[PDB]
């Protein structure tokens, strides 16, 4: 809408404090003028009409329990925003600054988030699997992560390439994890999954198999489910991520750690140059390779790394 840009306050799902960019004309909405053409945060109102209506709030100040997560979805939106700006040069998930849209209360009692090709869109969750899922900046990057991978590589929602697809949202969204700076970790969901239970998470990237998910290719997941496996098969390229970032010793074979910022820069690289719709992982291995040699050089640690990764996951 139009209007004037104003600072709002309110408070976040695990009920911290925090400022968000808002827009006043005669209520102040949910709309930050100060990153692209725009964030804008939705009430779906427990329904799953999307996207359903602009936030509007009476005050400028967002305490109230049905606000905190439309704080969150907003707030985490504008620091993935950030993140892919300030890091890669990218300028919202189509590069060209496109607005950003997300949706909560979506349904009732819905364990899930997604991004539906146009919107991001969060669930409340039941309260015992998951809190409302916009608590979770990993979450949120990841989600808003599949709007970049359409923009780019594209790869299909299927099998290996769906797995990538996956695992490239849990990478980039542990990485605006860390560079937000909270309790940062390898672990996604773990700060609106199962409030009762203390510790754990929804997948792991550093030791997938915690949760049953495969480390090693020959543990890959060859059924139908879940697309071809896409949240299953994804701990075999978020431990090669884990090992190429952290380094470590996998099933015999040791990894150079190279950091964080590196494996971000390869993977995104990978991800705007050379991943395609139906790249498959060992087209991955090719393609970080590449990328890796592209940005440090063939005789580069970080390309031995990216190797030795990759070698330990059992992908060639
Ligand atoms: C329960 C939802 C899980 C964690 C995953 N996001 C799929 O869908
Ligand atoms: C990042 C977690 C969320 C719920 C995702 N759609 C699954 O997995
Ligand atoms: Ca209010
Ligand atoms: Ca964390
Ligand atoms: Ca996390
Ligand atoms: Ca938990």
């Amino acid at each position: 809408i139009t209007g004037t840009s104003t600072v709002g306050v309110g408070r976040g799902v695990l009920g911290d404090q925090k400022n968000i960019n808002t827009t006043y004309s005669t209520y102040y909405y949910l709309q930050d003028n100060t990153r692209g053409n725009g964030i804008f945060t939705y009430d779906a109102k427990y329904r799953t009409t999307l996207p359903g209506s602009l936030w509007a709030d009476a005050d400028n100040q967002f305490f109230a329990s049905y606000d905190a997560p439309a704080v969150d979805a907003h707030y985490y939106a504008g620091v993935t925003y950030d993140y892919y700006k300030n890091v890669h040069n990218r300028l919202s998930y189509d590069g060209n600054n496109a607005a950003i849209r997300s949706s909560v209360h979506y349904s009732q009692g819905y364990n899930n988030a997604f991004w539906n090709g146009s919107q991001m869109v969060y669930g409340d969750g039941d309260g015992q699997t998951f809190i409302p899922l916009s608590g979770g900046i990993d979450v949120v990057a990841h989600e808003l992560t599949h709007a970049v991978t359409d923009y780019t590589a594209g790869l299909i929602y299927q099998n290996e390439s769906g797995a990538i697809n996956e695992a490239i949202s849990d990478i980039f969204g542990t990485l605006v994890e860390f560079y937000a700076n909270k309790n940062p970790d390898w672990e996604i969901g773990e700060d609106v999954y199962t409030p009762g239970i203390s510790g754990d998470s929804l997948r792991s990237m550093s030791d997938p198999a915690k949760y049953g998910d495969p480390d090693h290719y020959s543990k890959r997941y060859t059924g139908t489910q879940d697309n071809g496996g896409v949240h299953i098969n994804s701990g075999i390229i978020n431990k090669a991520a884990y090992l190429i970032s952290q380094g470590g010793t996998h099933y015999g074979v040791s990894v150079v750690g190279i950091g964080r910022d590196k494996l971000g820069k390869i993977f995104y690289r990978a991800l705007t140059q050379y991943l395609t719709p139906t790249s498959n992982f060992s087209q991955l291995r090719a393609a970080a390779v590449q990328s890796a040699t592209d940005l440090y050089g063939s005789t580069s640690q970080e390309v031995a790394s990216v190797k030795q990764a990759f070698d330990a996951v059992g992908v060639k």
